[PDB]
């Protein structure tokens, strides 16, 4: 088959229905595109960003400089930071509405409590914060400064970096100059680079890059989740369904899908109310079920359990394609990316209605705009509800054929810090002993998007955990990275058979799996405050640590900006596909040759499951000889 | 040669001394990119926003959607929003700096003091603030209300927009749902909507790009201009010297350059220093002489006066390569766009200085590097005309042989709002009166760039506004595109007689040109200042008044943001080039065709500056039909 389709069968099963149906999608899309590549674009020698373009740098022909006069390097570069723009936006209005969530939850506005009070009180005294009074007032006055802390300037300086961050990388950013403004500020400063005829000097571009990646970890990342925590529980480890075979067509079927939990806890919580099982019954349904999709789903999987009423997992954004082909959905409430833009005409054929939930998401064909806020969030649930019933009844019992594939994939979800250091026995120490043993040869961070551009859906990213983990390389994956893991066995303890000889005797020795689920790509702050809390027990810098991060199928900014957050924080960064940034050759020699010396880390690059993996054995062996263990 | 070059003598000029030194230029380089021009980026249907890419569409070959499902109209209209958060940025930037730059005034630490305390008072008492205490306190009150106007978020209502915006609109705006957050909330949900699979709806993605204008307007530019003429004066008609022939290479030639005028205020203070004409004299010079270039510049000359000290306003950005060819210039003080990215070689072969003054101005080949911050802007200054007096001695003096064009011309510059109601005698009645008899059709706002994609430098803006004034239309001018019109002699008296039978005897009886200068791009807000007034006056909504905006030789998007504001304001909207969107026929259909009956204005395309006019004077006679003059 010459077409890109998947390496999971249950994909590969529906794509067949769509393609049968005749129905455009991702994978047959694909192919066109490739009759008209452009290399210039390919290679991020191209310029589209005033009315003098769009502009090409070829040498041969004379056009060795844009019209304004910048060179490939900085072309190249700057796109690269609007771009990257995009993945920072996003993090920070996620950051954002989860902080305004809070305060809404602690003023009695909201179906949510504040759960996990011990976080709550330990992060407000972390932060030399006012903690007198009950906790609702803690929990405002820490929203409120995690508001401050998205909205600093370039100049009033920062409190999280300072007690999230690891010492030695302190005095690196200091020296370099990339302690970050909070990262409404960084954004903005970073577009206004970004407009013709203001940065032009790729080293420059690439300097704002990493501080932009700085800011979103520190100003946006770790605030959001820690406060999700709060709201919603720590996660720990947990048995999980995944994979499409959860879904039973007998149910009004409910699936949200994005990267914010906020309605999909909602709806969790009013889908256990008895009188919404009952109109569910009443509409000729076994009952109501709730469905986890793509990073929306996954944390929730991170800090809720299976039950009666909440499914699990369906898997990363290209299998939302294939999920409609299911004929089982009756509503996707969809609050962020992935949200593809052609999904009407899909849910048309398959009789599931489709529901935005946030002011983010719009394309053509959707049935209902039932944009967040927090005070509205109850009803926002009900309403979704009571449309799912609907469209169970009148668009899709008794007229759609389901057809959904036999798979289900169990994953041990729920895997974050706490939980690491209570398998540990409450304290790093017999990871640090493992490591040094060489039972543990090194760590890698896996946050990862999914793309069709350098292989069939997650081929890359499985092969290159296989390939890891058969090296006694353990894995910490976040994204649609980590759903493909899941999805593929990955994560559950029979994997432990995939492992090395190392790292199959210490993940039977914790009972935990070769690959651990931290969530997802929101989650590279907390898996940066495992391999701070590495670096500081051991009083080394991060970029002398035995570790690596790899985006192996990168698709969007999300991915870029964690990847820039990760040369900024010291560390051999893997990207697959390469980034269009190969036809600007001194660029490339400051990423994968430079920053070494600047940083401490670099870029890597290549989709060959087995070159990548010993290219990152041959790091982690060179920093643990360097170590002398 | 056949290269496009200019309109302007002075320029053709020294582009023959840039081409016989075989130094690459703007106008040299748009040669090797006409022989490998994109049509699909020219036309808005290509994409390099995610891995799957890049994207085209062309339906000839099966590419109907991208590889996420995408169709053109999406495409098209989410890279020009794209690009518009790089252009609402610039502005958002430069107001938390001149709000910064305000407070510090009242503070103390600032060269600069208050200067229009009148206007400081009507600004509390419009926007309700209290005006207990001193000036002093009245301005820190008023700096920190601005800055809330920047934070706002999409759920709390604004005042500047009440206050400054007139009733039709808002109800059409409240209908329409489009207010906007503040600038800096609206610019990160516009970036995050961007993102892949977030926002894919032609039509939602528009309706973010003129929320994006509105935010800009009301949010940052209304309040900036006010700003700064609180601390530097309100502008008043005067008479100015421009175009290249300014200069004289006996003297110490500093010019300051970009789009924020508080560096080269500063400069000016110091320059009157006796002390620093002494030192410029023991170093040979004449004296120190002060002059502006591009945006900086105009806001510089539209509140100040010529004097021994400053010299006038040098032209807009495609003139900076050619200034530096004079070689009389010793140090270029560079503060945001335009700063066109390979000046080094130029100040290298002509003995001048770069010092860059700006975190976001960065090129090879800077010399110095001096980030402005108010309480430092004293000493920034003096290291400037310390690094000048060097620069003439070591590299210029005795070295470089200067080129001065001849060519000076005269402009009236400093028109405002204020100025145009005391020219008529106190109150807007008169110029309603003339336009209700039909001595003027009607006004336009030019509000451009300048660029070489459809012509010469300058050469439709020029041609378009002759046009204009022959059919009895006045010209209200901001940006690169007032800078043209100033030095074509369009702004001085003798101008009158080019302005058709109408506006001529207007303009003669009331001793101003047919064409006022009110600056820069930064003050579309203030232009719709006056079309507010006109709207109040005669008792309707702006989409109703004889009145358009052309933007005709636009570069970049803080031109295509006030497009889109001047669009969600309700007016005809012309732009040249075209903007990359013609091909999407369903974006180019909502935005040339039904707009009209959406928010009242339209997009016009176009560079025959007779047909242009033509269309304008035909829009313009519509709307007085319909108000029965
Ligand atoms: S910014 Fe420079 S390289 Fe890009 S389109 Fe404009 S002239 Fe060409
Ligand atoms: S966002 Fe869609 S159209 Fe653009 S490059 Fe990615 S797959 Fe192609
Ligand atoms: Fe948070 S990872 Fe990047 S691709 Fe869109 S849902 Fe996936
Ligand atoms: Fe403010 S107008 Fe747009 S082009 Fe750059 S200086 Fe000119
Ligand atoms: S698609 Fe236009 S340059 Fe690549």
């Amino acid at each position: 088959m010459a077409t890109k389709t998947s390496i999971h069968p249950s994909v590969n099963e529906l794509y067949q229905r769509l393609a049968e149906d005749q129905l455009s999608n991702c994978f047959d899309r694909f192919d066109p595109q490739e009759k008209i590549r452009c290399n210039y674009c390919e290679l991020g020698v191209s310029c589209q960003l005033c009315s003098n373009g769009p502009c090409r740098i070829n040498e041969k022909v004379g056009a060795t400089l844009g019209v304004c006069g910048i060179n490939a390097d900085g072309m190249a570069m700057r796109y690269m930071l609007l771009r990257n723009v995009m993945g920072t936006s996003t993090y920070t209005y996620h950051a954002y509405e989860a902080y305004k969530t809070l305060k809404m939850t602690a003023l009695g506005n909201t179906p949510f409590t504040i759960t996990d009070k011990d976080k709550l009180y330990q992060m407000a005294k972390d932060l030399e914060l006012n903690t007198e009074g009950k906790p609702e007032d803690v929990a405002v006055r820490l929203s409120d400064f995690l508001i401050w802390e998205l909205y600093r300037d370039y100049d009033e300086p920062g409190k999280m970096i300072e007690v999230y961050a690891p010492l030695k990388r302190k005095e690196v950013w200091r020296k370099l100059g990339i302690y970050p403004a909070g990262p409404l500020h960084e954004l903005k400063d970073a577009a206004a680079s970004c407009l013709t005829n203001v940065d032009g000097d790729y080293v420059s571009l690439a300097t704002k890059g990493l501080r932009l990646g700085l800011s979103c970890i520190y100003g946006a990342q770790i605030g959001l989740e820690l406060v999700q925590d709060i709201l919603f529980g720590t996660g720990m480890p947990h048995e999980m369904d995944v994979d499409l075979g959860i879904f039973d067509a007998d149910y009004i079927n409910i699936v949200f899908n994005g990267h914010e939990p906020f309605v999909g806890v909602a709806l969790i919580l009013a889908a256990k109310e008895a009188v919404n099982q009952d109109k569910a019954k009443a509409a000729g349904a076994k009952s109501l079920r709730i469905y986890g999709s793509i990073e929306s789903g996954q944390e929730v999987v991170q800090r809720f359990q299976k039950d009666e009423v909440f499914r699990g997992l369906t898997g990363n954004w290209l299998t939302i394609e294939p999920m409609l082909a299911t004929g089982a959905v009756d509503v996707l409430a969809m609050d962020m990316n992935c949200s593809p833009p052609n999904l009407g005409p899909l849910a048309e054929k398959y009789g599931a209605t489709l529901v935005s939930v946030s002011r983010l998401v719009r394309f053509p064909g959707i049935h209902h705009f039932l944009d967040y806020k927090p005070s509205e969030v109850r009803e926002i649930a009900q309403k979704i509800i009571d449309i799912a019933v609907d469209s169970f009844k009148n668009k899709r019992h008794g007229k759609i054929t389901p057809k959904i594939p036999a798979n289900i994939q169990k994953a041990i979800t729920g895997f974050t810090p706490e939980a690491i250091l209570k398998a540990l026995g409450g304290s790093i120490n017999p990871l640090i002993e493992v490591i040094k043993a060489g039972k543990i040869k090194g760590a890698v961070g896996l946050i990862n998007c999914t793309t069709l551009k350098n292989g069939p859906q997650d081929y890359v990213t499985v092969n290159l955990a296989k390939e890891l983990i058969k090296r006694d390389i353990l894995i910490l994956s976040g994204g649609c990275g980590n759903h493909a893991l899941e999805v593929a066995g990955l994560c559950n303890l029979d994997a432990i058979n995939l492992a090395g000889p190392g790292l199959s005797e210490v993940c039977r020795n914790l009972n935990i799996p070769p690959v651990l689920s931290f969530g997802t790509c929101t989650d590279t702050g907390r898996i940066s405050l495992v391999v701070t809390a590495l670096a500081n027990a051991l009083n080394v810098d991060t970029a002398d640590l035995p570790v690596a991060v790899t985006a192996p199928m990168y698709m969007e900014q999300k991915a870029t900006i964690d990847a820039l957050f990760a040369l900024a924080y010291g560390l051999y960064t893997h990207v697959a596909p390469d980034p269009p940034v190969m036809g600007a050759p001194n660029l490339v020699k400051l990423l994968t040759r430079d920053l070494p010396s600047i940083t401490g880390g670099r870029i890597a690059v290549g989709s060959d499951p087995v070159k990548v993996a010993d290219d990152i054995l041959a790091h982690i062996n060179d920093r643990r000889a360097k170590l002398g263990i």
